[PDB]
């Protein structure tokens, strides 16, 4: 698919227009280097009226930058509105291909999947084809121009430096693919803190039942600090990478100058030849370099476009704008089904047309019955074409439906939904989407007889009442009035309706229906019900046979027919923070940070050095003297290039060394607190549904490289550039003031440009996807709706909605486009400018005798690669923001304290529990839903050694009573004392290890079955032979003895390589391993291999005596087991007593009872 652009040919001229820009500005800049070489030549020759000459090659350079402002502004905004035309062509292109699907695609396709690929995939192809092209054109023009350059002014010198680069090359590309294998290793090593901390939190409140927090919290250290070694190995690497890259280059620089000096010593070409084939070729093996980005876009949008199209590609089955069909006129009521074989596609092994007879006269209202999964709803589904018939013959009028205008029968037969779908917009605008001509006359007409004006006219604006997210505005029997007035508007010709009103309320179906048959005569009529009413209404019912019809008659007829319709009827009855706070890394790094920023500086140091030496290699050719000394001093200097770039090396490996390890060094320390404050947290703060499981993983997974780069990385970074240009800005002042000055007053320019750059790219990608969002809620109401809209056959009028809403920012997109273009021509035009007003000054200076033009390389060398390298070097780090930002939350959660510090060791702790409790007045109240109370100050107590029964209702905190007996909370209101204890007042931890809680699904850890059963043990060994007895009163020692490995075997996940009532027995007797002296059991025994729960239930039973047992089931015979019970009624204690006596009474137990 390497021609993947199809669109607008005067668009393929722009882009071709665009690609000669890119070469243009590719052949240029090298150019601009030659043009350098030239004027550093003529600058030596004058060692010996230079301010003319010098005016001529500032002029050279100013039109050569006037060409790279042109060719730059061409190349960025051709290419980019090129892209915007394209993708805006795709885009409306996709979606009507989508809208052209067919039923069985869609439903074969994830709706969110396809909703994702337009909102994304266009936008990656877009970004891939946008202007990385142009960029990957410019940098290979760059490539071949500079080595046509070196070529041209040089053999030798272009020869070996062409020898050399290959090797740099090599070397960075092998120091990446080290990199990145280190980074998969460090995330497959930190892989088992993961799954270590994300096994804790989705059980969190077992973890804080049992008390074993100490426990994870040592595993995690341990995975922690195995995770942190790795990650000092891939700093490590990282930093050695860019040390030996320094180090290459450098290489490359002191050999080019030495082979330089030698040639240009022997009377070759002058030092002007030397610099410009040096300069060029290095900038063109730099640019093949840079090239790669543009190429793995575009690998990424052919994909994405490869995708695209294939979902373009595929004509559909059915073609709703085709209009290849007979369209009748007059349409006479008449249905034939003969032999219907067909099935789901997406299962195609069953086969639910299993063939069907029927037939069906003009007015009539016919209906069809049977049991659900019978195919009744099929049939009609069929009816509307949705789907084809596999064998058999459908038709309306004696005519096949294939064989008749797919979008006009579609149109001609009105269809009624079960749970209707109405589009989120007005009544009106519903209306209209259901038909556009219906002039808002038999509109109101329509409205009117469907019996839906209370909800309309109440609504502001009555007629112009909005429906606000997901039909939430109106009312379920609202909802499904104005679906039948909208489908009657249509004043269809065949109406298929199902489950009218049999939803959720019946009132409003006396209504619906009278409605509805009211007005049938001439349009004949499918309905599918629930009730017996709508049954009785029949003229001609049909019953379903497994996809067919066996009983065909009318009401009484069925009835004496004595079918499965007479079988129903009688079964029918970002908080901000302070850099210097978040430098908690000085504990730990404190050590550390003295050695890199020491490291650091000097690397600051290394490059405007650079400068200097290299000003001087200049130097030493442009003095008159010129005598055989030279041929040392460039030794001399030369040498020192690749002394210099182990310098440069050697600080960056410490540096990688020492950072590497202060930055990981908090990766552990932070992660081993952060977590622990995450346990010492209570229950109601992971209620939040903003600290999900999942997110809160994250969270303490994915903060180390954002906290280390806030911390260390920003610090380091801005050491090295403020030394690196302080040290190039004063001493360029040293030797110069003028050319300083105007070189110090210029480069601001270029920090705006590189500043509005960027800014501009990030504020146009979120506009772009603003706009895009605005255009896809569109879209996505008109997608997620997919069959209520082919129902409705509107498809076309939601792709020209779409189409307006796309129309509006594709114009923004288009400026945008030219904006960016425009700003980055001056961006690189700005440099060039630049280096023809700098060095017009300097020979402007010198031929006054102002400064040397060594001095004047000096000065401008240093300056400017001083910049170019701080630019580098700040794009190089990790960004700030985001790591601030993560820094700042990780603050908040681990400063964050809870309500009840489990770790606060003061608190009433008596020597041993009475096992009274009393829960009194408690007003329980979620902090999820604060003002929805679930208790209702309910009042019970309980006595020591006593077994209490709940007979709570459903979610109304049955077994809350034992939630907030387990202290995961609160009393919002009331009271509940334990042994005459303050609550409040008793110690967290006793409270919460004395308790043997039980809860309803329990948990557990997937290792072995030994530790899992000792873990509820915390604060004391419990020894094999305990867990043996504990497992023995549970009755799974046996089982466990019978299982391969004992107790030692790896239970699987969540408990699943066991049976679940094994894993049920199994939490039991965890529970009874720390001999709880009251206890808790929830929905325990269930069904629950009845067989085995009545065992686990008898043994819980026998164990039951020196404790109170607290019960909540759905088994009557272990309630009555109890030794009392207590009723609920709203949070209400409506009765407690025994069984007899609650039975005895006219209480809901009796009811209950009589149940089951
Ligand atoms: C990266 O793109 C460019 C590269 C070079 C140039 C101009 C001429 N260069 C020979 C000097 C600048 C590049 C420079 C060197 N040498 C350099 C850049 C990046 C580096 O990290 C990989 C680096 O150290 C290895 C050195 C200097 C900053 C010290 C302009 C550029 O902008 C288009
Ligand atoms: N997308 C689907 N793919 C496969 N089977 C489906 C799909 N949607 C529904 N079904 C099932 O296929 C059968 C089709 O029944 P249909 O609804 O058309 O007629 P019915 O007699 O009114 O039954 P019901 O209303 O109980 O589904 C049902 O068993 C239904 O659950
Ligand atoms: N952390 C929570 N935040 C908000 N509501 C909660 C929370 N935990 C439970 N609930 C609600 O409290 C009720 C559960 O209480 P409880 O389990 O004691 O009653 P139940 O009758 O045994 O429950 P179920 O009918 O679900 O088996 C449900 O409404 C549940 O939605
Ligand atoms: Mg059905
Ligand atoms: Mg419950």
């Amino acid at each position: 698919f390497s021609m993947f652009r199809y669109s607008n040919w005067l668009d393929k001229l722009y882009m071709v227009v665009g690609t000669l820009a890119a070469i243009i500005h590719g052949a240029g800049l090298p150019l601009m280097m030659l043009v350098f070489g030239e004027m550093t030549d003529i600058f030596a020759n004058a060692g010996n009226n230079l301010e003319e000459d010098m005016t001529r090659y500032a002029y050279y350079y100013s039109g050569i930058g006037a060409g790279v402002l042109v060719a730059a502004y061409i190349q960025v905004s051709f290419w980019c509105l090129a892209a915007g035309r394209q993708i805006h062509k795709i885009r409306k292109q996709f979606f009507h291909a989508i809208m052209r699907q067919e039923i069985g695609w869609f439903d074969v396709h994830d709706v969110g999947e396809l909703n994702t690929r337009l909102t994304d995939d266009v936008s990656k192809i877009n970004e891939g084809i946008g202007d990385k092209i142009g960029m990957f054109f410019q940098s290979m023009a760059t490539f071949f121009t500079g080595f046509i350059v070196g070529f041209t002014r040089g053999w030798k010198l272009t020869l070996v430096i062409l020898a050399i680069s290959p090797v740099l090359g090599l070397s960075a590309a092998v120091w990446a693919k080290i990199l990145s294998s280190f980074t998969d290793k460090e995330l497959l090593a930190y892989a088992k803190a993961g799954a270590v901390a994300e096994e804790v939190l989705a059980a969190i409140r077992t973890v804080i039942a049992f008390g074993g927090q100490k426990k994870e919290l040592e595993r995690y250290n341990k995975n922690l600090e195995e995770a942190k070694r790795i990650g000092i190995k891939k700093a490590i690497t990282a930093n050695i990478s860019i040390g030996a890259a320094f180090l290459l280059i450098y290489a490359s620089y002191a050999l080019a100058f030495w082979y330089g000096t030698t040639l240009v010593l022997s009377g070759e070409y002058s030092i002007g030849q030397v610099l410009t084939v040096f300069f060029s070729v290095l900038i063109g093996a730099f640019s093949v370099g840079q090239a790669s980005p543009s190429i793995e876009a575009f690998a990424n949008a052919r994909g994405a476009a490869y995708e695209i199209f294939k979902i373009i590609d595929n004509k559909p089955s059915i073609d709703s704008y085709s209009k290849s069909g007979h369209k009748p006129d007059n349409i006479k009521g008449n249905l034939e089904f003969r032999n219907v074989h067909f099935s789901y596609p997406s299962r195609k092994e069953v086969k639910i047309l299993k063939g069907l007879n029927l037939k069906v006269q003009s007015g009539q209202t016919v209906a069809l019955v049977g049991n659900s999964g019978c195919g009744k709803s099929t049939t009609v589904q069929l009816m509307q074409r949705l789907y084809d018939p596999t064998e058999g013959m459908v038709s309306v009028d004696g005519q096949d439906i294939r064989t008749i205008n797919v979008r006009f029968l579609r149109e001609i037969i009105g269809v009624v939904s079960q749970e209707p779908v109405l589009f989120a917009t007005t009544i009106a605008e519903n209306i209209r989407y259901g038909r556009e001509n219906v002039t808002m006359d038999e509109i109101e007409k329509a409205v009117k007889e469907a019996n839906a004006y209370d909800f309309i006219m109440k609504l502001p604006h009555k007629f112009d009442t909005l429906v606000g997210e997901r039909g939430a505005q109106l009312s379920g029997g609202q909802k499904q009035r104005i679906a039948i007035a909208r489908a009657l508007v249509r004043n269809p010709k065949i109406l298929l309706l199902d489950e009218a009103t049999s939803a959720l309320d019946t009132e409003s179906e006396a209504v619906v229906q009278v409605a509805l048959d009211k007005a049938r005569k001439g349009r004949t009529t499918i309905v599918i019900a629930h009730r017996l009413s709508t049954v009785r209404n029949a003229d001609v019912i049909a019953g379903f046979d497994d996809g067919v019809i066996v009983e065909k008659g009318n009401h009484d007829e069925l009835m004496k027919e004595k079918g499965i319709y007479f079988k129903l009827v009688t079964m029918q009855t970002i908080p901000p923070v302070s850099f210097w706070r978040i430098m908690k890394l000085n504990l730990t790094e404190w050590p550390y940070f003295v050695v890199g920023v020491f490291c650091a500086i000097i690397n600051g140091g290394l490059q405007p050095a650079f400068a200097i030496i290299f000003s001087k290699i200049i130097g030493v050719f442009t003095r008159i003297d010129d005598p055989e000394t030279k041929r040392q001093n460039s030794n001399l200097f030369s040498l020192l290039f690749l002394a210099l770039g182990i310098i440069s090396f050697i600080t960056f490996f410490l540096q990688g060394f020492t950072f590497g390890k202060a930055g990981e060094i908090l990766t552990k320390r932070l992660r081993y607190m952060v977590f622990r404050s995450m346990l010492r947290q209570d229950v109601s703060w992971f209620d939040d549904p903003k600290n999900t499981t999942g997110a809160l993983t994250t969270r303490l997974a994915n903060d180390a490289a954002q906290v280390k780069g806030a911390i260390g990385s920003r610090l380091a970074v801005i050491t090295q550039n403020i030394a690196n240009l302080g040290t190039g800005i004063i001493i360029s002042f040293i030797y110069g003031w003028q050319l300083t000055l105007l070189l110090l007053a210029i480069v601001p320019i270029i920090a705006i440009a590189g500043v509005v750059e960027m800014k501009m790219l990030s504020g146009q990608a979120l506009k772009d996807k603003k706009e895009l969002e605005g255009s896809g809620k569109i879209a996505t109401e008109a997608i997620e709706n997919f069959r209520t809209v082919v129902s409705l056959t509107q498809e076309q009028k939601f792709e020209h909605m779409y189409a307006q809403s796309l129309q509006v920012p594709y114009r923004n997109s288009l400026r945008k486009a030219h904006i960016f273009g425009i700003t980055f021509s001056f961006t690189q035009a700005m440099m060039y400018f630049s280096y023809a007003g700098c060095f017009r000054f300097g020979a402007y200076l010198v031929a006054h005798k102002l400064m040397s033009f060594e001095d004047v390389l000096l000065v401008f060398s240093a300056v400017v690669f001083g910049a170019m390298a701080v630019g580098q070097v700040s794009s190089f780090a990790p960004d700030y923001a985001k790591a601030k930002i993560s820094a700042a939350h990780i603050i908040m959660i681990i400063e964050k304290t809870p309500l009840i510090d489990s770790y606060s060791t003061e608190g009433l702790m008596p020597n041993t529990l009475e096992g009274n409790v009393t829960f009194g007045e408690v007003v329980f109240n979620y902090p999820t839903r604060p003002d929805i109370p679930v208790l209702q100050g309910l009042s019970l107590e309980v006595k020591k050694g006593q077994t209490l029964a709940l007979v709570g209702s459903s979610g109304c905190g049955k077994s809350t009573v034992v939630q907030l007996l387990e202290r995961f909370y609160d009393p919002l209101a009331g009271k509940v004392l334990l042994d005459g204890k303050e609550i409040k007042r008793l110690n967290v931890q006793w409270l919460r290890a004395h308790l043997g809680i039980v809860s309803q699904e329990p948990i557990l850890f997937d290792c072995s079955i030994a530790e899992n059963i000792a873990y509820g043990d915390n604060s004391r060994v419990v020894s094999q032979e305990e867990i043996v007895r504990a497992a023995k009163e549970a009755n799974i020692h046996a089982f466990i003895e019978s299982l391969p490995n004992k107790y030692s075997t790896k239970v699987g996940d969540k408990g699943t390589q066991l049976s679940g009532g094994q894993k049920q027995r199994i939490a039991i007797a965890r529970a009874l391993v720390r001999q709880p002296h009251i206890l808790l059991l929830d929905e325990a025994t269930s069904a629950l291999d009845t067989e085995s729960e009545k065992v686990v239930q008898e043994a819980l039973d026998k164990a039951r005596e020196g404790r109170t047992c607290i019960v909540i089931a759905h088994r009557l015979s272990t309630i009555q087991n109890a030794d009392l019970i207590v009723v609920f009624q709203n949070g209400r204690v409506k009765e407690h007593g025994t069984h007899q006596q609650l039975l005895a009474q006219k209480g809901i137990y009796f009811s209950m009872v009589s149940v089951q």
